[PDB]
C-alpha cells in the first residue's frame, strides 16, 4: 500500500493549482531529538512537570485540584486544568472549592503560566531541523496558490525556520514597535500571492495584552504572557474566532487540501470545524495522518466512517472514504521475527525527507 | 430639525436600492398597551417579578445571589442572574458559594425558565397592533433587496405579524414537523428575493435541544425550552455563532443601512460586531433610535463619537456624523409652560405611524 | 428481464441532466416490518378496523352504509364512505336515507376522523427503515434538477426521514408558529436548487383549517384535522387543486421521469392526469412498478397500451411501449419446485437496497 499512497501524494503535491494546508502539533516539536530527550515533553510532559513541581503534597491547592478533576475527567490535561482555573477566578469562588485558596488561586495560575513560558521557550539547533527542509521545500517553487500554516502549538520554531531560510509570511500583525492586531486586511485577503501565511490559533508565548486600552499586541516574550490561553478567553480583545474562521474560509475553496502532521484529533472545535468545512465542500480533503497506531484514536476513526473526502491514514492501517482498509502484504521489515507492518513514513522526520525527496 | 432628518429617512426607506434591516428589542412589545399596563414588563420588570416571586427572604438562593452580583456589579439584571447560575453549575461548585444550595441551583435555573417562559408567552390582540402596520409597509411594495428583521425578544409577535398578513420569511430552520437547524442554504444565500429574513440573536421560546443527539431543533413550546439563552451556550449544538454573522456579513453590504428600535446599546457583543462592521465598511450606516432621553446613553454617546458612519438620533438631541448637535429652535410643543423639545416620534408606535405614511 | 432493466434504471437514475420524482401509496409505510404486523394495514385495514369498531350490529349507521353502498360499489373502501358521508352532510338529509341519524352522520364521521388519526399517528423506528435509505440516496449526490416526493399518504414518515438525514424541502407551507398557504412561491418556482419538494395531494394529519378566516394552516396534529380529506372538499380553502396542478407541471419539462411504487392505478383523477400529461409530452416516461402480480390491474394494463411513453413494469410480465412481454427463460429460483419468475425487486425493501447500491 505503500507505493500508490507516495505516489498520488507526489502527484498531488507536486501540482500548483490547489491551495494547500499544515496543521502543526507537539508532535512536531517532539520529534526532534536532543541529548537523547525530547526537545518539548508535549502535553502530557508538560502537564507531568507541573504536577511534580509543585510535589506530592496534598495541602497544594493544584494536587487538589487535579484529584478533583480525575473524578469527572479520566485523564485530565493542562489544557483542562487552565481552563478550569481561569473559570474559577471568573466568579467570586470564596466556597469549599477555594476554601485552601481564598486569593491563591492567581498565583497558581501565574506560576503555571510562568513555567509553561520558561519550558517552551527554546530556539532550532542547527540547520538539519525538519523545520528547515519543510521551509525549503515551500520556497522551493513558486506556487499560484499561496501555502498556509496553521500551529496548535507555542513555540517559535515554525517563525525562526521560515525566517532563517528567508520565507515571507503574514501571521495577522502588522507593525514595527508593538505590532497591533490588523482586522480588515484579514479578511479582504490580497496579500501578495507570494507571501506563505501563519496563523497560530492556539496563541503564541510573544503574544501580549494591555489592560489599559484592553487591546492586544505582539512584542517580544516578557514576564507572564497573557495570550497563552489554549482557547479560552473573553469575547471577539481575542483573535481566536478570527484564526478558527480562517480555517474555515479556507476549507470552503474548490479543490482545496489539507495535512494534520501530530493530531490527535482530541481537541472538540477543531473538530467540529473539520466536519463543518469537510462536509459543506464535498471537494475539501484532510490527508490526516498518525504516527501512533490508529487503535488509539477512536474519534479520528469516527470522523473517517461519517465522511467520504477524508483520507485518513496511519501506521497499520488507513481509511480511504468511509471504507477500512489494512496494510497489503509487502515486505515491510527484512527480518524474519516479527514482520510488523509498520507506516514508518509518518514520522514527521521522515515527512521532512518526503517533501525534500519532491523539491530535489 | 424634524423636517430635514424625516425627508431623507422617508427618501432612503423610499428607495429599493438598498438593503435594509431592523433591531427590535423589548421597546417594541412594551410599547403595547394592554388593560393600561405593559404588554410585556422589559427586562428592568422580568427582573423584578422574579425577585418578588421568591420573597423577600434572606433564606432564599436568588436574593443571595442578587446581592453577591451587587458587590461586583452595580445593577444585576436576569441576564446576569441567568449566567451566573449557567456558569456555576459549569464546575461541581460544591462550596461555601453554592453551600446553601448543594443541588438546588438548577431547581433553581429550571423555575426561572419556567416563569419567564409562561411570561412572555403571550399573542397578539386584534389587528391594530403595530406589527401588522410593519408587516403592512413590508409587503407593500416590492424591493429587489431583501427586508431583514433582527430580534433580540423571545416573544413570537413579528412570526404571527409576518402570517396573518401572508409575508413569507426565512427563520434558519428548514422543516415541517421538528425542523433542523440547516446549516448550508445560510451561507449560500440564494433564497428567494421576496423572501424576508428573521433571525433570532437571543434565542426564543420554542426553540429546544435534544440531548441524546445533542442536536437543536424547533417545535413547539413544551415545559423547559433549552435555547432561551441570552447568548450564553455551549460552543458552536448552538446557532448565535452563525446569527452573529450573518448581522456582520450583511454590515459589510455596499450601501447597507439599519435602523434600531427600542436598543439600549447594553449589550457589549452587540456593540463591539456593530462598530467593528461599522469600521470594516465605511458605507454602512445605522441610524439608531432611542425613546428616551439621550443623557442616558453613554455608550451610544461613545460608539456615535468615535465612528462617523453613524447617524444617532435620541428624543432631544443628535449626533450626525461625530459631531453632536441639538434640536434646533421650532415651535415642538404649543403650550407656553415647559416648552420642551422632543422628538415624539422615536416610540414605537410613531414609527408605526411613519411607515404606514410612507407605505400609503 | 431483470439484468436490462436493472442496467437501464441505472443509467437513467445515475444521470444529474433530469429531473426525477416519486409517488409513495400505502406499499410503502406497509413494507415496514414491526411485531411480525404491518406498520399501517393499509387501505383495506383501515376499512376493516373502522368496519370492526362499530361491530356487526345493523342498527349501527355504518354498517347501513356500507351494506347501501354494496348495492352501487362492490368492495366499498374509506375513501369512498367518507365522501359519502360528506355529500349526505352535505345537504338536509333528514329523509329514509338518514332517517336512522337524524344528526348522528356528523358523529360518524368524526369519530372515523379521529379513528383514522390515532391509526395513523407512528413515527419510524430505529435508522435502518428504507426511508432512510431513500433520502440516503436523494442527498448523496448533488444534481442540477431538484428530485419531488408526492405522496397520497397521510403519515409523516417520509417528512422524518428527510429531516433525520438534514436534507432540506419545502412543502408549500411557509412560516414558523402557524405556516400559512403560500401561494406565489409555489407557481414562481425559484427555490433553491439543492431543495428537495414534497407535496402531498390527498392531504395531511397535520393540516387544519380555521373556520373564522376560512383558510388553512400546517401546525401540529391536534383533536380532529380537518383536511385529512382524499380530495374531496370545498373549491379552490383548498390546495388540492395546486398540488395536481404541481404534478401536471412537472410532467411537462423535457425529458421528465417518473417512478411510482406501491400505487395500483385505482384512483380516477391521478391517472387521468397522468394520462393526459402524458399525451401532452411525448417525452415523459413513467416506470411505474407493481409489487402485486399485474393480472390484478387492469387499469394499469389499459393505461400501458394505450401509450408507448410507459414502461410499466410487474412481477411477473412487462409492458414496454403498448407491447406486453414476460419474464425471458433465466434460473430466478434455484429450487426445482415451483420454478416461479418473479421479479423480486419490485418490493419498496428492495428497492431501498437498490437505491444505496446505486448510490455507494
Amino acid at each position: 500500500d505503500t507505493t500508490q499512497q507516495l505516489s498520488l501524494l507526489k502527484h498531488v503535491l507536486s501540482e500548483d493549482k490547489r491551495p494547500i494546508a499544515f496543521i502543526i502539533a507537539a508532535g512536531c516539536p517532539v520529534s526532534i531529538r536532543h541529548n537523547d530527550a525530547p526537545l518539548i515533553p508535549d502535553v502530557a510532559g508538560l502537564t507531568r512537570k507541573i504536577s511534580d513541581s509543585f510535589g506530592g503534597n496534598p495541602d497544594s491547592l493544584l494536587m487538589k485540584i487535579i484529584q478533583n478533576l480525575k473524578t469527572t475527567i479520566p485523564n485530565p490535561t493542562i489544557e483542562d486544568i487552565l481552563s478550569y482555573i481561569r473559570l474559577l477566578q471568573q466568579i467570586p469562588m470564596s466556597g469549599k472549592i477555594h476554601d485552601v485558596e481564598n486569593s491563591v488561586i492567581n498565583a497558581l495560575e501565574e506560576s503555571i503560566c510562568e513555567l509553561i513560558e520558561e519550558e517552551v521557550n527554546v530556539d532550532l539547533p542547527g540547520n538539519a531541523t525538519p523545520y528547515h527542509k519543510i521551509a525549503a521545500w515551500i520556497n522551493s517553487i513558486n506556487r499560484e496558490h499561496q501555502v498556509e500554516i496553521f500551529t496548535t502549538n507555542y513555540d517559535l520554531l515554525m517563525e525562526q525556520a521560515l525566517e532563517e531560510l528567508n520565507v515571507p509570511y503574514f501571521d495577522g500583525f502588522v507593525g514595527s514597535k508593538r505590532a497591533f492586531f490588523d482586522i480588515r486586511t484579514i479578511e479582504e485577503n490580497k496579500l501578495p500571492s507570494r507571501w506563505s501565511k501563519l496563523w497560530k490559533l492556539h496563541g503564541s508565548i510573544n503574544w501580549q495584552l494591555d489592560k489599559q486600552t484592553q487591546t492586544i499586541w505582539r512584542g517580544t516574550p516578557s514576564k507572564g504572557c497573557s495570550l497563552i490561553h489554549p482557547s479560552h478567553l473573553k469575547y471577539d480583545k481575542m483573535p481566536y474566532l478570527v484564526m478558527m474562521d480562517q480555517l474555515k474560509l479556507f476549507l470552503n475553496q474548490p479543490s482545496a487540501i489539507l495535512i494534520t502532521c501530530g493530531y490527535s484529533y482530541k481537541d472538540q472545535h477543531i473538530n467540529e470545524v473539520l466536519s463543518q468545512g469537510l462536509q459543506t465542500n464535498p471537494n475539501a480533503l484532510i490527508y490526516g495522518l498518525q504516527y501512533d497506531v490508529l487503535e488509539n484514536y477512536q474519534e479520528a476513526k469516527d470522523m473517517a466512517l461519517k465522511r467520504s473526502n477524508l483520507i485518513l491514514l496511519a501506521k497499520d492501517r488507513a481509511i480511504i472514504g468511509k471504507k477500512e482498509g489494512e496494510w497489503k502484504p509487502d515486505p515491510q521489515s527484512s527480518q524474519d521475527n516479527d514482520p510488523l507492518l509498520f507506516f514508518k513514513l509518518g514520522d514527521f522526520q521522515h515527512l521532512a525527507s518526503f517533501l525534500e525527496e519532491i523539491s530535489q
